[PDB]
């Protein structure tokens, strides 16, 4: 199976695969049941925003989503990911829908990868940053039902004409470059990536979730992930 | 055949193409027959830095190679990009060596884009920067005889054990995710590139030169391109 | 007197100092009256945003000017900044109103600048961005009837509470550490700025005008510089 | 007093007052007396790097300090700046030295820090980089014995003509303009400082040591805060 770290932004809770009792935030790390969460007061129509930060040298994965005029919801953990994940990887974001839905609209993206070498000035990096997406955004990899065009918005999920969610659906963008995530000869390793969405569903009970992950070049939708798998896991173990 | 913008750092007067009767910096627009050259004192044997910069207000490309406490070779040529470049595009260095021959090193290289939009703060951004390059630099198509790792240079033409470089070599390298070089929607989209080379020869008279380009994604070093083509164009039209 | 390089938004047309017969953007060296200007089709109460760049390469200062979903200005003058400002300088905006009025507001504004010595990987950067500014800006230099906080935004000449612009005013701010523009062993200098505004008026005819301006460390507003002045020159000469 | 925020790099193990038996890397919070150490390898005469990293989200400060091929030493220290310093400081570099001397070599240095808000595309930043100190640097507030220029490098104590160092001196650099540590509403506050040093004495004895500061902007150095106080306290309390 694809290896994956997860960043979750869950909003239907699953209580028979581990999920807390409400809408709330993770660190995946190769499952599905979350290593660490925290509540989020998820606000169903408002533009929200999520930073995720990491560093070699205190070795922690930290996330905090907000929505403004709202309070923030914060998560870190412990983890060595260069114990964890290949040197070069793919960063992407996914999202679902099961039998409930939702709007999984990613308004922009930007990330940044820096490793500094042993030897003096000497640092490798690599930054994009999207405030717009194309109809053809030829240096992104887009798998299952995402799509871009739709107000220059990237659309994880699928949506009808009439501007409605689906249900069952399951989308990811992964950008084009291998990433060297890290290196033996580096002294810091570290990234960071933000992303705005809008999440925005008629039910009284939105589902899936959106997540930003880390993977394999070669990873690819799992089968039937869609729903409480956030299109990352094969099963729910 | 393929769409070619470079900025050329040619080592051996051909003058039967047009080339001046000395080593220059020029700038190919689709032919190798320079738009714009400039004298350039080629200083076999020592590290020298290349900037290149573009920018759609005033439409003019321009470079800059210079030594360390020497003097600046410069050139600069107004094209409207737009007009000759598909709107997605990948960039890369190349280089070859033909009857003389002489060692075609980088020793790092960067880059940057930009699209800054009509809308209020709508910029999209592409930047990666090399200061080492691994033995399996994954996120760079290396095509010819181009090489990484020694040293943690990108070797672009054939040199041998003991450091000596071999004619008629022809290598590239292209960064692996394809580039939004222009949008109709954009006020504002700019390029800059920098690398430091080293050039060194034992022959009386060293060759071919040292190259950057921007190209269509499906792009390959042309049939018969070594020496004086330096690996970037099928005749010498 | 003080040295001054400027971009002005030009909204009244003074006619008898040589002034087209339209609001327009022009260069200013050294003199309120513009070595180049373009027309520009000012909109009242939209927010614009303002581009400028330039490079020691081509030697020539650049501005766009756009508002969302219209029309741009562009303009640009061929001039060799080492050869008018001082090795140290400092950055700032300006603006100011006389018999006609109307609100000069900051929304945002980001600069940098580049100076990369003759000697491999050698470079010096300066780089700042404000998206909001608080009534207690320290890192600001606040001159004339400028004043910040106000709604988050930076207000460079006077209004009332209800909001109304105020006449005979004049204001300034600059940031507060000196920019290295140039020096000797400079290959490549270079600086950009962005600047969002808002300007609104309720006379069917506003004035006088913004502008992006270079000068001396100790520059300060010159005497009864209100009106067509533009808070930078001292007389109109 | 002033108040000090600092992350030092203690060459004279001075156990008097808490010094460990050997150099060290050490993070200090108003006190001379670190809250944490790391054992630290010096090596005389080599060129190294320090990298400070802090943010709001797992409100961690760390440091790394690493010579090629060689160990690094590694520092953390769970801590929560905004509790302890003012929004607005000023950040420098500081050394010195007493009856045992050294040479306190800066050779280049940055920072970075970024206040990004709720309120979402609203953040702010100062970026500033030096990679080459000059005989006149106006935007560095130089204090007690530190000098620029010399070689291109920034010597922060007493240097004779011939190379030889000086004892009890002191001296301090801090960037001209005030920055902006962290506002009450911020959604994540974070900065990275990196810098190269050059620590040589002619003699198996050095001291005192160099370190990172962050303090009030109205800081000046305390008297007789040479040697073992690092120009940073008034006493070892
Ligand atoms: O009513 N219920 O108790 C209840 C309804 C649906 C349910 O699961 C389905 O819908 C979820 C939300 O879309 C997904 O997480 C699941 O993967 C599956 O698609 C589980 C319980
Ligand atoms: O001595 N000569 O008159 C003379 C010598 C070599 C020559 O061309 C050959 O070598 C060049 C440099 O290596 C290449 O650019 C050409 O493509 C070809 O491989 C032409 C004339
Ligand atoms: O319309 N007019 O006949 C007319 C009215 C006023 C005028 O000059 C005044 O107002 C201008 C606009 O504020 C400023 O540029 C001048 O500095 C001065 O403050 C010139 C012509
Ligand atoms: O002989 N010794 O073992 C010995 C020599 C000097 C000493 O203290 C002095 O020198 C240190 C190093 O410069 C400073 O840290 C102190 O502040 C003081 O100025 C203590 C013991
Ligand atoms: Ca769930
Ligand atoms: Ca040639
Ligand atoms: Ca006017
Ligand atoms: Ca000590
Ligand atoms: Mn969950
Ligand atoms: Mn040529
Ligand atoms: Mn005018
Ligand atoms: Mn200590």
């Amino acid at each position: 199976a694809d290896t994956i770290v997860a960043v979750e932004l869950d909003t239907y809770p699953n209580t028979d695969i581990g999920d807390p009792s409400y809408p709330h935030i993770g660190i995946d790390i190769k499952s599905v049941r979350s290593k660490k969460t925290a509540k989020w007061n998820m606000q169903n129509g408002k533009v929200g925003t999520a930073h995720i930060i990491y560093n070699s040298v205190d070795k922690r994965l930290s996330a905090v989503v907000s929505y403004p005029n709202a309070d923030s919801a914060t998560v870190s953990y412990d983890v060595d990911l260069d114990n964890v994940l290949p040197e070069w990887v793919r960063v992407g974001l996914s999202a679902s829908t099961g039998l409930y839905k939702e709007t999984n609209t990613i308004l922009s993206w930007s990330f940044t990868s820096k490793l500094k070498s042993n030897s003096t000035h000497e640092t490798n990096a690599l930054h994009f940053m999207f405030n717009q997406f194309s109809k053809d955004q030829k240096d992104l990899i887009l798998q299952g039902d995402a799509t871009t065009g739709t107000d220059g918005n990237l659309e994880l999920t699928r949506v009808s004409s009439n501007g409605s969610p689906q249900g069952s659906s399951v989308g990811r963008a992964l950008f084009y470059a291998p990433v060297h995530i890290w290196e033996s000869s580096a002294v810091v390793a570290s990234f960071e990536a933000t992303f705005t969405f809008l999440i925005k569903s008629p039910d009284s009970h939105p589902a899936d979730g959106i997540a930003f992950f880390i993977s394999n070049i070669d990873s690819s939708i799992p089968s039937g992930s869609t729903g409480r798998l956030l299109g990352l896991f094969p099963d729910a173990n």
